[PDB]
Parts: C-alpha cells; sequence; structure tokens
C-alpha cells in the first residue's frame, strides 16, 4: 500500500501537494498539516478519525472509499509534513 498514492489521489485536492491547503480546502475549513503545535496536540487515531468519518459540510468521510489499512498508510503523510 502506498500512502503517499493514497494522498495525492484522495486528499491533495483540498490539503495541497505540502499539507498547506488549496483554494478550496482553505475555503472548506482545512489549516496546514506542517504546524508543529497542530502535529503535536493532535493524535494518531484522531487523524484516522478524520479520515474516516469527515466533518460535516467540511470533509467527507472516507470509510466507505478506504480499508482501515488504507487510511492507517495515510498517517506517516499527514505526520510527514511537519516544519
Ligand atoms: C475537501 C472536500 C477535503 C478532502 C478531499 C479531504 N479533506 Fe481533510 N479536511 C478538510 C477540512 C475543511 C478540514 C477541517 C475540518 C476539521 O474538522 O478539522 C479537514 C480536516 C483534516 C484533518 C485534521 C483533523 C484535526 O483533528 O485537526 C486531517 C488529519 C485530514 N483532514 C486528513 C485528510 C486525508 C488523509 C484526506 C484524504 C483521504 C482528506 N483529509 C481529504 C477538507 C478535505
Ligand atoms: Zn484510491
Ligand atoms: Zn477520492
Ligand atoms: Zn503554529
Ligand atoms: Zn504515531
Ligand atoms: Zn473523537
Ligand atoms: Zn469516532
Ligand atoms: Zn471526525
Ligand atoms: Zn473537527
Ligand atoms: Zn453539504
Ligand atoms: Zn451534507
Amino acid at each position: 500500500i502506498d500512502g503517499m498514492k493514497l494522498y495525492l489521489q484522495h486528499c491533495k485536492t483540498c490539503h495541497g501537494v505540502d499539507g498547506n491547503p488549496t483554494d478550496l480546502g482553505e475555503g472548506l475549513g482545512a489549516r496546514k498539516f506542517a504546524d508543529a503545535e497542530w502535529q503535536a496536540k493532535t493524535s494518531d487515531e484522531r487523524i484516522i478519525e478524520q479520515i474516516n468519518e469527515g466533518t460535516p459540510e467540511m470533509m467527507m468521510p472516507f470509510k466507505e472509499k478506504l480499508t482501515p489499512e488504507e487510511v492507517k498508510a495515510l498517517v506517516p503523510v499527514v505526520r510527514g509534513f511537519k516544519k
């Protein structure tokens, strides 16, 4: 399973190639991933829950689109943006 390939296919349109949100993502409410303070207060389970369930009117749920293994493979991608 390629995490980065999944991210570019499903996430980059809102969150950006570097974790800095696009025009679409920012307008919907997304903040940058390369944020030390965000990374520090955010658990892996919070990242997994967000991918799975989304946020109403902000981010679609991905639980019917990706297996738990695919969701888990995205954690290091999100973590790898920092600074
Ligand atoms: C545009 C429709 C989006 C797509 C496609 C994806 N995400 Fe997203 N995400 C979006 C918004 C507007 C927000 C803010 C809403 C909120 O409740 O925080 C988010 C949030 C995240 C978060 C952070 C949650 C937190 O606790 O701070 C993560 C980790 C995240 N999103 C990851 C993510 C991944 C891995 C995606 C592809 C499968 C993805 N998102 C798609 C907008 C959009
Ligand atoms: Zn896919
Ligand atoms: Zn998709
Ligand atoms: Zn900060
Ligand atoms: Zn971890
Ligand atoms: Zn929760
Ligand atoms: Zn939950
Ligand atoms: Zn959520
Ligand atoms: Zn939220
Ligand atoms: Zn809606
Ligand atoms: Zn809706």
